[PDB]
């Protein structure tokens, strides 16, 4: 876990790739799985 104004944004690195991993996951579920 993180704590603090910008300290919480340390994991924003993952927020970018994760945001698309999730939205795109839906597409790559039945076709790729």
């Amino acid at each position: 876990h993180a704590d603090g104004s910008f300290s919480d944004e340390m994991n924003t690195i993952l927020d970018n790739l994760a945001a698309r991993d999730f939205i795109n996951w839906l597409i790559q579920t039945k076709i790729t799985d």
